[PDB]
């Protein structure tokens, strides 16, 4: 039983992950996601979630008024909050598989230059914050991050070292290509081998960080 | 000016883009469905991997027919992958600059390998990681790649992490705002931020200024 909460000033983004979901999985209180609009918390007529930051410099800030706001009436103190930002802990396979036996996340998705800092540091004296990259890219906002989180981790909810080497499938020839024959072979120790071998030429090739 | 078309067996899950609103025409985004090039009833996609495993392989008739009619010459093919060379800020700008995506989009256990090399020997080919996780298709870490090389596009920052940023009001619940960002002298501020991003950066990411990982 997971609930996900999603803020963002573009809701419409998540919808698609909203109807991703099974029927027998929202059914049976394993999961619900909801979205929430960020402008639901602004104070003025103009609905601001920005403004200039501190220090001059080209770019906006997210407002500090407006985060808390929205924070304090979705949190709870059994909340993990995950903020999506470039400048944030590496979002990894072991952190998904941490985040899937949670009870509640709410993801703040925020906009380039970032949330003002207090709204995670107020947060944390009172909830779990996390604040995480997905990559080493710049996006305009947190919204396809939280996409990317929400699928890495419900996937390993039930009911919801090296790099692989290349798969083949049906059919056996294919525009001049065989199938790696020993694929075919019959000999299950001897294809574990060859696919090991697979695998550390390919690490070596595209990921040698990774030995 | 640039072209993308996405091919998937979910092109719902590509509504997001919708967002980056090309309105400017500065791009065309497509998005096709990879089930139009199929020719069997049930129009399957995918297979039993062979030499034995988990899960299913996506097919690689289907795939090349849709490839020849979506990808020519100058194309540059793109297949998110966990298995990939990584996608990083520095291949976002490198490929602001190209006519023509094609984001080819799997799931499953992955993409017959015959797909891309019988792609490569036509056009230039990439396999990507956009980050160390595995998802069940490849259409987020397709928006991913979208959103980070659209904001680069003409007519539309790395090696650090950036530190942490406030805006009004100066003081809340308690909490200041540092005050040397409230000082006006930008030799001060510069040199806060500076460390701030080297203090957050060998924190975070001691990778980045080449020490160990946690
Ligand atoms: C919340 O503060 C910010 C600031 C700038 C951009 C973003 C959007 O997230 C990303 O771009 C990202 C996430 N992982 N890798 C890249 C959020
Ligand atoms: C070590 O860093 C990581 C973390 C997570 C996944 C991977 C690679 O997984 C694959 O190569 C794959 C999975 N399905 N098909 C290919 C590497
Ligand atoms: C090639 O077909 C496959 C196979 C396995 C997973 C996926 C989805 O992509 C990712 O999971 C990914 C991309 N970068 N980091 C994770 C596509
Ligand atoms: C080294 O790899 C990369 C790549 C891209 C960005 C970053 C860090 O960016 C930020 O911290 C940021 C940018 N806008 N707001 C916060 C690191």
């Amino acid at each position: 039983s997971m609930k996900i909460d999603v803020v963002t000033i573009f809701p419409e983004y998540l919808q698609p992950v909203r109807q991703s979901l099974p029927g027998k999985a929202i059914d049976a209180g394993l999961v619900d996601v909801a979205v929430h609009d960020l402008r639901r918390w602004t104070h003025d007529v103009h609905k601001s979630v920005d403004d200039s930051p501190y220090g001059g410099g080209p770019g906006m800030v997210m407002k500090p008024t407006v985060w808390g706001d929205a924070l304090d009436e979705i949190c709870t103190s059994e909340t993990l909050l995950v903020v999506p930002t470039p400048a944030g802990y590496p979002f990894t396979q072991e952190t998904a598989w941490q985040w899937s036996t949670e009870d509640h996340l709410v993801i703040a998705c925020g906009r380039y230059e970032g949330i003002d800092q207090r709204v995670a540091d107020d947060a944390a004296t009172r909830m779990r914050v996390r604040e995480v990259s997905i990559g080493d890219y710049v996006l305009n906002g947190g919204e396809a991050a939280a996409l990317v989180i929400i699928e890495a981790v419900l996937r390993l909810v039930p009911g919801v070292s090296l790099l692989e080497g290349p798969s083949y499938t049906r059919p056996p020839s294919w525009r001049g290509m065989d199938v790696p024959p020993v694929l075919l072979s019959g000999d299950h120790a001897k294809i574990a081998a060859w696919r090991a071998e697979q695998s550390r030429q390919r690490t070596i090739e595209r990921r040698p960080d990774l030995l």
